[PDB]
């Protein structure tokens, strides 16, 4: 069981019909819009479900007039999502291809993307229960890579959370289009060399996202000025409250050799020992 890249199918479809369960549009309500994606609205809403009990869900539509060259991309998501069963990655609930308007079928996350989460909550939790959070987005990013799926984009506003506070690692895809700099790894803007290594760099920025409540990773620093600075061995600083001992993974996780970064089998580790005890987060 390892993820199977859609884009070698042929035709673009076959994908989404093997990963992604087919749902009744009628079984579908939309009650609010909550978002905009780049391809319609991410709606709230109910799916049932004949098990029994309506289940909450999010609803990513495919606005009406769509090009082929949307009804492939956007399902792509689908195809990706629905090859993965873990705590800490989005659950598919399925889609709809045809017949009816076009929709991806997520999982309701309560509080939305983790960044604007965090600017909201600004202050409100303590270092065990951010710590927790990180934990659950690791746990997540570690099964993602052992099952050889590399995310590209991983950043605070790709992450959801639901009202327990669980954090789910969504936004399938696979600085080449939509991947910012600013949460790239150094070897994957200029070489375009994409790994689970990579995406650790990436989980390094989360960390600082995280810690610091949203706030913007190198704050108004232009694309061009972050990419000479992290050459010149620039790294983010701890922000307000948070341990030594998390900033040092955060400085790990961004080692330019791709090769000393933890794996996020280790950052687990890290992070677990943490929430058990200080750590010491500074010892």
């Amino acid at each position: 069981k390892t993820y199977i890249d859609p884009e070698t199918y042929e035709d673009p479809n076959r994908a989404v019909h093997q990963f992604a369960k087919e749902l009744d549009a009628s079984c579908i309500k939309i009650e609010r819009v909550i978002g905009a994606g780049e391809f319609g609205e991410v709606c709230s809403g109910r799916l049932k479900l004949p098990e029994k009990r309506d289940v909450a869900v999010a609803i990513k539509t495919l606005k009406v007039g769509y090009t082929e060259k949307q009804r492939r991309d956007f399902l792509c998501e689908a195809s990706i999502m629905g090859q993965f069963d873990h705590p800490n990655v989005v659950h598919l609930e399925g889609v709809v291809t045809r017949g009816k308007p076009v929709m991806i079928v997520i999982e309701f996350m309560e509080n939305g993307a983790l960044d604007a989460f965090l600017r909201k909550h600004d202050g409100q939790f303590t270092v065990i229960q951010l710590v927790g959070m990180l934990r659950g987005i690791a746990a997540g990013m570690r099964y993602l890579a052992d099952m050889g799926y590399v995310h590209r984009d991983l950043a605070a506003r790709n992450i959801l959370v639901n009202s327990n506070l669980v954090c789910k690692v969504s936004d399938f895809g696979l600085t080449g289009g939509k991947i910012p700099v600013r949460w790239t790894a150094p070897e994957a803007i200029q070489y375009r060399k994409f790994t689970s290594a990579s995406d650790v760099w990436s989980y390094g920025i989360v960390m600082w996202e995280v810690m610091s409540y949203g706030e913007r990773p190198y704050w108004d620093m232009s694309n061009q000025d972050v990419i000479k600075a992290i050459e010149e061995g620039y790294r983010l600083p701890a922000p307000m409250d948070c341990p030594a001992g998390l900033h040092q993974l955060m400085l790990d996780c961004w080692q330019k050799e791709r090769a000393e970064r933890p794996k996020f089998e280790q950052i687990v580790g890290i992070l677990d020992k943490m929430i058990r005890n200080p750590n010491s987060a500074h010892h």
